[PDB]
């Protein structure tokens, strides 16, 4: 079926006025909550309590906040600012009469939450709502991320190419 | 007695008007709760505890969203258009003087939950209301699923037949 | 003391009118909670606090259900007929004057819950008020179950009585 | 310290009128509660939240229930009946300047609960308030239980007594 | 006392509804557990820890297996297909009052285990659990195999009497 | 740092009027709760939720009972008569300007909580408000608890000195 | 990315009117949680809970205390004083245009918790709210804690320097 | 009965789309585990411990790796490249009534081992899920090893066939 | 250094009251086991896990039991009566400025251990556990066992001196 | 196949920025071990157990310490600065299209362990994770080692070369 | 390479304040173990469990004690008083540009252990937790144990010079 990770969420702030979306490496999970209110109270009747009404959508994001990237620093002036973002979530893999497949919507700040500890890396949950995600196909494959996420691995440096901790140094 | 594996939940929605009811694979697991209301106060009386109310009878169904199957799109259309879909849930084991035995109803979406991890694989989590579901003997056996439940192993396929991932591919 | 196994539970339904009542099998765990309402607030006095009250008395029955046995089925029609069910307890180690030890009452389908796993068997909780059970001693024994619980076992079956999973097959 | 065994709670029924406490075998634990209510608010003044008020003074007990015997049978009759029962809680290590030592008082029964599982063997859970208990000092003995409290061993029974599972039986 | 090639131990399946159980050849060792649970916590009282509770019983069977024989393909469609199997497990020596003595049950394929090594030959360990074995007089001989028990040994065979590896052959 | 050990509560009687506060032996652990009540709600202005309050202090103090020692006595006259008592909280370590160095307070008994298990030994959970407790330093040392606190070991007692359970007796 | 020792937190207090910030030793861990207030109720019109509203920012702080460390003293006269305190919370990893990075604000004692345990050593629990933590650029280094962090290892003291149970002693 | 060198594994990958399944030299030995999940919990009943469950079928391999040979090569892109690998169990005595005699799945890579030593050979151990292993007759005989598996031994080289440490070389 | 022979262990029963403390003879060997509990958790700060903390002081003592001998009745005494024991564990070398050299505690019987088999004789391990033993210098000498302990070898038994199977017997 | 001499396992620092990776001299053995992560639960369907899922690598390297060698000083500078290390290991074996045939990638100190024995010689074991060592051909022999290695023989040193210990010395 | 009598360890304490370091003799074998904590969990990214972590740095000592020598005292007043202690591993061999080199720390009694044994001679396990060990040169030979670890022989000593069992007596 569709695979942890194979669901991944991008988003793209309304201001920016860019051709691209950025998303944030370091992935904890992320939870969409959507809920649907229904009729109350039956009346011992004929099913008054199997009727329409309004949807409630929410999602919170977990993940581990590096140093200085852009989705990052999108939350931050998400947040900090206070913005809307335009949020996509979308399936890695390939759809077959699409680029790929998404779920989007205009999302908010609802919350953010820091923490620091002793063991570890400082984890980020951001709390959102939405006024209703739709569902769709992903048109913007972003080749680097979604197609492309490798695990650092490169064939050789052998010669001495000025390595450093990164998975890949060049001599200066 | 019943086994895990013997209760399964097959789902066909109103608009459809087709003559069989697509059930999802990947099952997590299936809570139907029923709650029957009953008198308010004793009064310290004769028993005014013990008396007749309305039933509230609500279910939520967990599984693993595959990338694309029609019960999940039956779910989708269910939540994201807003329609109510039909119940059944039935047993596996073959009714003596029925084809199965199953208990039925008119069913709603009250809530929906996707979960995506960097573990494991992605878990919706969908909760509805019912308006009274009711038991009955289960007419369409739709022996694809329920009757044919098979481990994808088959007997051989040594010259060559084009395999791949899943479980029997065919050459070309 | 009193064993787990020793207390066991028995319902007979109302409208049967049948000299015996159905308990059900493969029992998981009964909760009778007994709640005796007191005074309310001493106001600093002689104690005005310790007086006497009504008492609400309600029980929860977990079991795993079978295809189809009788006392589930009166539990079936309990729930979903809707009808009250004549309550049973009585404790299996013999009375020495009188045949059982029981306590009684009428009791109410306050709520029913369904369980389906992946794993395990199908599992009812089914949760219930009553009007005041009251103590006493135990008149029907019902040799069957009470009296007689055994482990399946049977001393041989070796010249081949046409056997199956179940504990002793005769031939045809 | 005072050890686990060491502090042990009887209980004498009002209505009995007998020179003597029954207390129940197969005790699993007992918790006593006493709140003594305070000022509210201080008001940021000198201190008008460390002032006098009432108490509000409540146990609970819980013990394997008995087939039968007389604590259990005052508890029955306490509950079922409808009464309120002395309450007594001594120690078991001699007093120096007294038979016991004790803590007193009228209680009564609040609420029950009978739990009968699968496993292990029937518990139940007997909560109740009171209306202030007092600390004093024991002075009945009852050296059959608190004094006398042996492993049921004994130091032979070679001949052949008529023994069962009880740890001494006679003949006949 | 009890050889260790006196006990041994027959199979006959539920489904085949023959006169006659299986057993197999080339044993290598058998071990039948069997755990009879007991009170927990004595609570420093009279002993609240020798008291009864059910029974577990569990065996595991090792032995080599054979090309092509029949408790085997018992064991093959017990485990690969799915079903429970009689039990049974008897003494070779002669019963005074019987034909043989034997222990009894229905058992259960709770996994097995196939070794393949460089050395020796395939090892086949197969564990079971069962709801409980119960003790008897063994009536079937079958004193093809319990009976008689054979080096391979026979007398001459001088003239030629076409012959294999195997401890007998005849011509053609 | 401070240790577990490094911090120890002592507390004195109002009513007493003695020069020495009786600490108890055999603490658990110590939970002092200090609220500082701050400005509702900024009105989304320059920060109306940064302001001043009340401080709301408590405190809660387990340990496990000893059979009769007098800062025990002390609670049980502190809660069983209904007084307020000296709050003394001091650390063992030397004060290099000081003897010690303390929080000291007056304090109430809010509630006390007394649990009997069938394990371990008798445990008393205390809870307590305080009108604002203030750091000073500890002018007391009282070098028999505080400075002293002995395993109860001593070198020999080789000739008998009729000895016990306790950790040093002397003969007669 | 940021790792759990890369983020730490200093505070300089408003009275003081020096030119650094202490920060105290032990951390145990730091919640920060800022929480972004929305639009009540979309109303199921075009998204009107998707609207912009204040911020609530709190943040929690917990340590292990320290016999007499400056920013405890802080904290104390923060706490037990009543005074706000300046926040600072910086990373340790350089900043390529700035000394460091930090985020900054004014907050409050909302609230301090000590424990006492018998194992470990003290903790500090301190809660605080804050009217609208910044982010910025980390301008002072103070280079004797952040820049430097030494596990207290020193190349050698072998001559004898008066050494203790500190990780560097002098003679005299 | 079966031998160690009787039973003997092949693999066919799905990718390749090949009429033959390569199986590597030098084998050390073959575990294939499979556990049946059964009934939890008998209850004191009639046997609720004899039921039927789930398989977990698992399995690993030990063998010495070769410089360069073609099942290796398909380990390696197994495990390295991440595929499922076609799963055959085949034993080398002819069938009688087909080719030879199979046990057959779809099996993962679930853990590779590899282990250098100073003494001996490179040894790796690779361990696998599957999904459920089934048996069957193996049609391929694949002549080559399974029918022929030779000591290498040739029957002279006398006039100098240009020789190496390999068991045959030839002229050029 | 220290010999096997030379470190051996005297206990003294509280409640004997005596000038002497009985070692039980046939020795096996002799655990002390202590631990100095120590800080946990770092935090990667300045070394907060070498901090001071409690000890856990248990031993554990084997020997074979002799018929009828003092210690052996005083570990008796000690285990089934329930008594704590006086510990003493001393150097057979001469101590030059004291007596002998010693080890000391009060300690108690955490646990028995009797083994019986078919070789050999009787094993007891008994376990205990101590609240911290002290090293100080031996007073007693108790010169008949750590002073003299003999191979039971004497000059000559010539003119017949009643013998029998112990090292020296004497006429009647 | 591969000879246990044969594979061998060299290491380039990052911070170096050399053309040459230092592999150790004295190695003991190399285990290098590799987790392919897969689906938890079948779920009983068609095979929710054989699914993809995330790699942990981790190996470990034992080898006995030489006094002052260079990757040891890798090693040392590793652990004790607190640095990653570039992972190459390699076959002795020439490749046939290329210059060798090595497994890379980036790895890091997990643990290290120094053994000093009084027999034998110092062993250091190193246990090291990595995020995913790939498979590709060698390119650096590093003729000095791999290419190279020998028993120190030489043909004679007769006119007397100054000679030690070492398996060459030169005059002077 | 570095020989197991090469490496040896010596303690210096730190309330000594003396010039020299005593270590002890007959010893047994020193494991020094040193684990540098990871990031946890990659989340199939690009590498997040290659990251730094702190570092937990352990080691245990066995020797056999001596009946009274000065690093043994130490240990003694380590462990029983309660004390850390000055940690120095250092090697035999001459270093080049320094004196010696070493491993230097501050080290603690986490635990001591000490076995009695009727064969052998007393042997002490002593384990202790460090807060990080650092590599240096040793400044101080100690020439008395380090440089010179005689075998106790002597040339002769032929005139009788009142000798014992030690390897070199004087007259008187």
């Amino acid at each position: 079926p569709i695979m942890g990770q194979d669901v991944k969420y991008l988003f793209q702030s309304i201001d920016a006025a860019t051709g691209s979306a950025p998303l944030f490496p370091a992935y904890q999970t992320d939870g969409s909550v959507s809920g649907e209110r229904e009729l109350f109270d039956e009346q011992t009747k004929n099913g008054r309590i199997l009727g329409p009404g309004s949807v409630a959508d929410s999602g919170e994001v977990t993940y581990y906040g590096k140093r200085g990237d852009a989705g990052q620093k999108a939350i931050e002036d998400a947040y900090q600012n206070g913005k809307q973002i335009k949020f996509w979530r979308v399936d890695t893999v390939k759809n077959e009469n699409d680029k790929y497949d998404a779920q989007f919507g205009f999302a908010y700040i609802e919350s953010r939450e820091y923490s620091d500890g002793v063991e570890g890396a400082v984890e980020i949950s951001i709390s959102l709502q939405v006024i209703g995600e739709l569902k769709n196909g992903e048109i913007d494959t972003l080749p680097e991320e979604i197609v492309n996420v490798s695990k650092g691995g490169y064939d050789f440096q052998q010669p001495g190419q000025t390595t450093g901790e990164a998975p890949g140094t060049v001599p200066a």
